[PDB]
RNA sequence: AGCUAGUUGGUGGGGUAAUGGCCCACCAAGGCGACGACGGGUAGCCGGUCUGAGAGGAUGGCCGGCCACAGGGGCACUGA
RNA sequence: UAGCGCCGGCCAACUCCGUGCCAGCAGCCGCGGUAAUACGGAGGGCGCGAGCGUUACCCGGAUUCACUGGGCGUAAAGGG
RNA sequence: GUGGGAGAGGGUGGUGGAAUUCCCGGAGUAGCGGUGAAAUGCGCAGAUACCGGGAGGAACGCCGAUGGCGAAGGCAGCCACCUGGUCCACCCGUGACGCUGAGGCGCGAAAGCGUGGGGAGCAAACCGGAUUAGAUACCCGGGUAGUCCACGCCCUAAACG
RNA sequence: UGAAACUCAAAGGAAUUGACGGGGGCCCGCACAAGCGGUGGAGCAUGUGGUUUAAUUCGAAGCAACGCGAAGAACCUUACCAGGCCUUGACAUGCUAGGGAACCCGGGUGAAAGCCUGGGGUGCCCCGCGAGGGGAGCCCUAGCACAGGUGCUGCAUGGC
RNA sequence: CCGGGCACUCUAACGGGACUGCCCGCGAAAGCGGGAGGAAGGAGGGGACGACGUCUGGUCAGCAUGGCCCUUACGGCCUGGGCGACACACGUGCUACAAUGCCCACUACAAAGCGAUGCCACCCGGCAACGGGGAGCUAAUCGCAAAAAGGUGGGCCCAGUUCGGAUUGGGGUCUGCAACCCGACCCCAUGAAGCCGGAAUCGCUAGUAAUCGCGGAUCAGCCAUGCCGCGGUGAAUACG
RNA sequence: CCGAGGGUAGGGCCCGUGACUGGGGCGAAGUCGUAACAAGGUAGCUGUACCGGAAGGUGCGGCUGGA
RNA sequence: CGCGGGGUGGAGCAGCCUGGUAGCUCGUCGGGCUCAUAACCCGAAGGUCGUCGGUUCAAAUCCGGCCCCCGCAACCA
RNA sequence: UUCAUG
RNA sequence: CGAGCUAGCCCUGGCCAGGGUGAAGCUGGGGUGAGACCCAGUGGAGGCCCGAACCGGUGGGGGAUGCAAACCCCUCGGAUGAGCUGGGGCUAGGAGUGAAAAGCUAACCGAGCCCGGAGAUAGCUGGUUCUCCCCGAAAUGACUUUAGGGUCAGCCUCAGGCGCUGACUGGGGCCUGUAGAGCACUGAUAGGGCUAGGGGGCGCCUACCAAACCCUGUCAAACUCCGAAGGGUCCCAGGUGGAGCCUGGGAGUGAGGGCGCGAGCGAUAACGUCCGCGUCCGAGCGCGGGAACAACCGAGACCGCCAGCUAAGGCCCC
RNA sequence: CGCAGUGAACAGGCUCUGGCGACUGUUUACCAAAAACACAGCUCUCUGCGAACUCGUAAGAGGAGGUAUAGGGAGCGACGC
RNA sequence: UCCUAAGGUAGCGAAAUUCCUUGUCGGGUAAGUUCCGACCUGCACGAAAAGCGUAACGACCGGAGCGCUGUCUCGGCGAGGGACCCGGUGAAAUUGAACUGGCCGUGAAGAUGCGGCCUACCCGUGGCAGGACGAAAAGACCCCGUGGAGCUUUACUGCAGC
RNA sequence: UCGAUCAACGGAUAAAAGUUACCCCGGGGAUAACAGGCUGAUCUCCCCCGAGCGUCCACAGCGGCGGGGAGGUUUGGCACCUCGAUGUCGGCUCGUCGCAUCCUGGGGCUGAAGAAGGUCCCAAGGGUUGGGCUGUUCGCCCAUUAAAGCGGCACGCGAGCU
RNA sequence: GGGGGUGAAACGGUCUCGACGGGGGUCGCCGAGGGCGUGGCUGCGCGCCGAGGUGCGGGUGGCCUCGUAAAAACCCGCA
């Protein structure tokens, strides 16, 4: 019912090579705060652990009709993928620097969640600063 | 930014070791106030101490002087 | 018995490793994004040493309340 | 003080023409208006332009300026009245009467407000026309308060040299 | 008339060098204008986006990437994917060392590579009519340092 | 083709020639407007040439290279596939959409090139691609080679056509161990879209644009219509 | 009589708090316009009034820190 | 609870005439512009016309009736 | 003389 | 005809005890250049304050055939004003007057009262006065500005004429399409088999997820291949009865109701409502039974009788 | 001197707020006195005087022996915005 | 985006207006459907049928405190005038006759009167009011009347006036 | 032969809409609102079947889907008495009754260790509070209580009152 | 206290919009996780009972030798 969501800095911080539609496999109830919004994916990307992906560190609120059937809210839940492409990306990770974040968690007509994974490269827009007058001249001291 | 009505002054007392509205009677309208009265906040004050180049700023612990307090408040007695 | 601070500049004393805008540092400027003399450790150094650091408070720097010792066109400031 | 001087200094009272609008009459005919370009609008109900007469309001072209006066705001047709400031000269008189001034008091543009009056233009608001993505704006048509007078308040300003 | 809380490490004045201007002046280039022929319409070729894919290798991304690196992709190229395989290896040597030392011929398994496999067997250092033994190139085995990477980073770089 | 021979065109060295050099007008001078002679004019026309630096431009995938990472794999070998896929979009080009055009024949006219495991003349065979002999060439000497557009005179008759040549089927030749993904051509069928193109946009100031072919590179073949060069015909306009 | 203290009633000053609200700072590369700085594409700023989601616009006047 | 009024493209709406002839704005997709997004320009495309049953040759059109939405009433006691 | 933003 | 109440107005008189606040002025002072202004005093203003008379009537209580067809008590509002009030006067009926309520206008005003038209009209309610005897309804249809009324027909009576025709029955002959029942049709249908179009991957393909057929099942007011009881009509008969048919006079009635049966509406509710066939009450509750009780059961009251037999119902007593 | 001194009688309960109406008034005689009506004030409109308007068939009268700062009507109802 | 002539401005806002509604928060109270202050998805405020304020004022209306109290828990006592007795004068509305019990039924559906039972000597006086569908007013609400008025109007038709 | 949505269609006028809470008259229980009645759809109660819960186990407690009643207190239906009047909501006051019980007294089961409680059977003899808000019955609360009963009696009660 | 409504969207008809692991099943040859294997093929089969060996030997039970009976230590302390 949730529209598309939004991996806001993730989508303004790395350049997204190519994308994919994952899965999530929801442990059991972290579903209604998904499909009403609750999501922040503010340091969090999707991480194997040599066998298969878990989209890591993502916090979702526990519903509150489960009043005490709670969810460790912030964790790393069983990412989708194909398995050729799962030991692809397991290749390609060791191979090319990457960094494989989520763009979006947006919902197909089987009404079910797919988290739209995407890789990254680092998109170096961080500008480091020239040198201040008071470095290069004391550097130029040294120079004499 | 106005304040004060024992407030300001006199006379006559009373009390005090003693002057004094220190307190009481009668009369007189006074006393104070932008040189900061009144109200509020803070505060024991000073020799000093610290700092400062000095001027000054801060502070008043210990030591020394003085006031005030002795659970809060009032009150006299005794006695120099 | 020798420890504590500090080593980017101010401020005296610099390399390596680990970290990767994280963990963290910080008094200001700022460092941290994969070669970090600014973070964490080791080496080395510097300062002080039975102390070294931090905090708060005060004075100095602060000529930043300017009497010594500032200004007022545009900088804050001329009153219509 | 004596003699003058210049001045949009201020206030009162008149007064003059141009122009705008409106009215009235004469003529007039298919448009005028408007912009960068248009439409809205005004117009065959005789509009625009043109002539003549009248009303009435407001500002005063040229002179006129890099001017003058005023302490500041400001102040501009011309005349008269009342009146301030200021300057020159004479060196005539007073004999330091001086200067600045917290608080005061007065003045204080323009806007604004009150009570009347006046209302021609201009014109916030407002309505329309385009404009533009949108336009609450620029541009254009209209259009009230206001602008104006008198009294009375407000007392701010890039009240700046 | 006129605060503080809180916050910021600046706010700000003049001036300079630039950049910019829907600012000016002057000057220019196929920049416009004047022209002629095109693209965009269509079919194809090639390259790219995207999608697909097991992989559709990667890089280039306004001009200044897009008939580009690629001045030759049936395999080679090929870096990619799939599968068969090999391990100090296609290689550069250099060491310890039984071995074979230069090397030729095939058979079998196999998609090929690879792996398993049998016949001829070295001048020379040499003391040699001697048994031969130290032992020099090269080559295979067991190892060693290491080779290798079209893995990443052209914001760490040279070069261009 | 030579016998005689080099006159020339040429070839490729070395030289000259063009500099405001002359003269006039303007002008302080530089220089400008013009003229003459010259083959040429005021940088004669083109190349190569691209400053200090910017875009933290591009390339670690040409190489070199610091760093990190893989080291029975991210290395290495091979077979097969892919790099060519396709719902579409884009960029660059090619052919087109015709009668100034197209088809067949015939005859001209280039430079640049490139070739001993190559170019292949000239025959024979096959309509043809090509195949079998084999001449010459170590290449200003032989070859690719035909030049095309032009011209000649025959066709077509404004027609989606004798325009167009995409597509698909069939017959084949070469290269290569290998043409199915995916080669090139040849031939015979096929004959589509397309009848000058939206909003926009590009190229060009003289041998330029336009049109036409040729060569080369890499290369077994080739994707080539691309690129790099060469010449043939050869414009309009630039008021500003 | 005065008298500390207690009460009552009403003042003043200061402080905490108060649904809600007006603004203010400050976040994350939010939305919305483009007001300003270039003749900021309507010269700007200010007084004041009115209006307008909003910067702001317009009127009257000033100023030049505009031509 | 009873009247009357709508249902039409992603949304908001024209409509559709006895039934046969369906669109408009924005949005959309592709392009063009732009350094890039806006805006603007060019090509189309999109709908069981509220479901359902009815007479009809044929329904979105006309007749019912049912579900959502709207506007009304729900008065006298 | 038009025309908003990174 | 009334403004002798009241509402307003006109003229002319009256009335308002007493206190209190302290306005403008005026006087003096402060102030200033002059003022504005600010103090004191003085003054006496007011739809000013408290408050009696007076006017009014706010809240409560009493009163309620009262003391009174508006009162009394307590409490209140105004009380020098838009005041109150005496006298003299004006205005009058769709008109006056109204500080507005449709209030007031002679004790009841959305149009006064009195007389007259006028014995208005009343589809309405009431009421209708002696006696006996005979016969005796209806509450239905059509139409109604009609639904409580009326016209006509139906039922009723009277008189006359006709003379077995009448209700009822028997015999015949028909008509019809209800109850039943059945799928022959129009539909709805349940299970199984067969098998056209969509759904599972869909190339032929896969469960009654699905037409027609097919056996077996059913249902219908708007279905009938059938279809009775009956009912209607005609004829031939029986039928002498407050039977009929016709003409004329007079009507009443057109609010019906219960019960039974057939149905509808309702809920397979109502002493419900609307019909059809009756019946009964209406008008027979007059009587018996039902305990009582119009319509249930029995039965049609001319009168009498201190006779009898009986119906429904009873038989222990009441 | 009383418990008590307007010693009896007459003789205010007050405050905080909120609505509505500015207020004082006036009304529904005889169930409503109010948040109604009026009210000063505000604007609109009409009327140049044989005035509009009203009453009356007409004269005539009110208007008014008034004259736009005046009358008639309508609305709102002090004041502030 | 459609419609309109135009889409409600300021100021108010669960209101004298808010249906849902006791909106939802606050405050007061122990507890507050009312009150006050707020937020405003205002069925349906809103600018001269004026809007929002407003000091004074009000026999207005709503809500709180304080004081005081027989208003009340919850009543009590006492006086006076009636009431009650006696003497005097002595009405009234109403009235079918009444020799007028209660309950279960029943009946025009709410009985003293009918049936069954059960109580019950005849007659008063003072009382209370439950019944006699008590009285009073030929319902004042509703309906019918082809009634009647008042009033309105873009009902119809006239007339005044213009 | 033509002029009728004279369609209110046997056609009142050739021509006609509203309102009355300012009302008035004639009438009606022919015709409503209150109440009663008949009914019992709805409402309240208990009653069957028992799927299914209740870990297990239909039944301690529950009890789907359905069914059968009772009671007349709700909202109604019907219009039968009353419109020549049956005064009408609530409160006060006084009560009285029913049982389908809220306590209290008994008791059965219990998923009843004890204390509690749940549910069901008997059981009206006695009770069943004081407040805040609202006109309120009813509710929401406050503080209690052993419990703060559900009703009827013309939604008891106005010839008793407000 | 009841009526309405959702607390994953065609008034049914399917699938984890496809994949990940966890359960189970299918397919094959891969010949082997395990193994009955299985016949063309192709023997004389060598363990007891035993003692010993390298530079001064606790180790090392057959890590080797060998039959009327006897041979070498592949490593460890290692002055
Ligand atoms: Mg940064
Ligand atoms: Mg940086
Ligand atoms: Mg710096
Ligand atoms: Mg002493
Ligand atoms: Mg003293
Ligand atoms: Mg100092
Ligand atoms: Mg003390
Ligand atoms: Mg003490
Ligand atoms: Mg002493
Ligand atoms: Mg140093
Ligand atoms: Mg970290
Ligand atoms: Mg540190
Ligand atoms: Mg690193
Ligand atoms: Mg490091
Ligand atoms: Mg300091
Ligand atoms: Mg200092
Ligand atoms: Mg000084
Ligand atoms: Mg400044
Ligand atoms: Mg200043
Ligand atoms: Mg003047
Ligand atoms: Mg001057
Ligand atoms: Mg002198
Ligand atoms: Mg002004
Ligand atoms: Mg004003
Ligand atoms: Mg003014
Ligand atoms: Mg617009
Ligand atoms: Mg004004
Ligand atoms: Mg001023
Ligand atoms: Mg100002
Ligand atoms: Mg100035
Ligand atoms: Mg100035
Ligand atoms: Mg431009
Ligand atoms: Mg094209
Ligand atoms: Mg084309
Ligand atoms: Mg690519
Ligand atoms: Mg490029
Ligand atoms: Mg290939
Ligand atoms: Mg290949
Ligand atoms: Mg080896
Ligand atoms: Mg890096
Ligand atoms: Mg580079
Ligand atoms: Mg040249
Ligand atoms: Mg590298
Ligand atoms: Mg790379
Ligand atoms: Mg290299
Ligand atoms: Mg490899
Ligand atoms: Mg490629
Ligand atoms: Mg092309
Ligand atoms: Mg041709
Ligand atoms: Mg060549
Ligand atoms: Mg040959
Ligand atoms: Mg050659
Ligand atoms: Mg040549
Ligand atoms: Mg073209
Ligand atoms: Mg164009
Ligand atoms: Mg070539
Ligand atoms: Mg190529
Ligand atoms: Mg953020
Ligand atoms: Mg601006
Ligand atoms: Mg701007
Ligand atoms: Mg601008
Ligand atoms: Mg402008
Ligand atoms: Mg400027
Ligand atoms: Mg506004
Ligand atoms: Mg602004
Ligand atoms: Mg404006
Ligand atoms: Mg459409
Ligand atoms: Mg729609
Ligand atoms: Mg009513
Ligand atoms: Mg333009
Ligand atoms: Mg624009
Ligand atoms: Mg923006
Ligand atoms: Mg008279
Ligand atoms: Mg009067
Ligand atoms: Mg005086
Ligand atoms: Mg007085
Ligand atoms: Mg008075
Ligand atoms: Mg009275
Ligand atoms: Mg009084
Ligand atoms: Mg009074
Ligand atoms: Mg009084
Ligand atoms: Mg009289
Ligand atoms: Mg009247
Ligand atoms: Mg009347
Ligand atoms: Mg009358
Ligand atoms: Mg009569
Ligand atoms: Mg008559
Ligand atoms: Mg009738
Ligand atoms: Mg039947
Ligand atoms: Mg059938
Ligand atoms: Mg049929
Ligand atoms: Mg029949
Ligand atoms: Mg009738
Ligand atoms: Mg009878
Ligand atoms: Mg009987
Ligand atoms: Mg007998
Ligand atoms: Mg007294
Ligand atoms: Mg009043
Ligand atoms: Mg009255
Ligand atoms: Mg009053
Ligand atoms: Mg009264
Ligand atoms: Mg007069
Ligand atoms: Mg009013
Ligand atoms: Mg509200
Ligand atoms: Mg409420
Ligand atoms: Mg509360
Ligand atoms: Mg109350
Ligand atoms: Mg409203
Ligand atoms: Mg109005
Ligand atoms: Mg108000
Ligand atoms: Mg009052
Ligand atoms: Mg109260
Ligand atoms: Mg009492
Ligand atoms: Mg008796
Ligand atoms: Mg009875
Ligand atoms: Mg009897
Ligand atoms: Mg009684
Ligand atoms: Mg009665
Ligand atoms: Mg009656
Ligand atoms: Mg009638
Ligand atoms: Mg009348
Ligand atoms: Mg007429
Ligand atoms: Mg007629
Ligand atoms: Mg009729
Ligand atoms: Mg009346
Ligand atoms: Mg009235
Ligand atoms: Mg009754
Ligand atoms: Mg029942
Ligand atoms: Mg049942
Ligand atoms: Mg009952
Ligand atoms: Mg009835
Ligand atoms: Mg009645
Ligand atoms: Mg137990
Ligand atoms: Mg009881
Ligand atoms: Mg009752
Ligand atoms: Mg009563």
């Amino acid at each position: 019912m949730a529209p598309v969501l939004e991996n806001r800095r993730a989508r303004h911080d790395y350049e997204i090579l190519e994308t994919y539609e994952a899965g999530i496999a929801l442990k059991g109830t972290e579903v209604k705060s998904l499909r009403a919004g609750k999501v922040d994916f503010t340091g969090s990307f999707a991480r194997f652990e040599d066998g298969e992906l878990y989209l890591e560190n993502l916090y979702i609120a526990p519903y509150e009709k489960g009043s005490y059937a709670n969810v460790d809210p912030r964790r790393k839940r069983k990412l989708l993928l194909h398995k050729h492409e799962l030991r692809r990306l397991l290749g390609k990770v060791e191979q090319k620097g990457l960094t494989l974040v989520p763009l979006k968690i947006y919902f197909n007509e089987r009404g079910y969640a797919k988290v739209l994974l995407g890789l990254a490269r680092g998109k170096k827009a961080y500008e480091k600063r020239r040198e201040d007058k008071k470095e290069a001249v004391r550097r130029a001291l040294e120079e004499l």
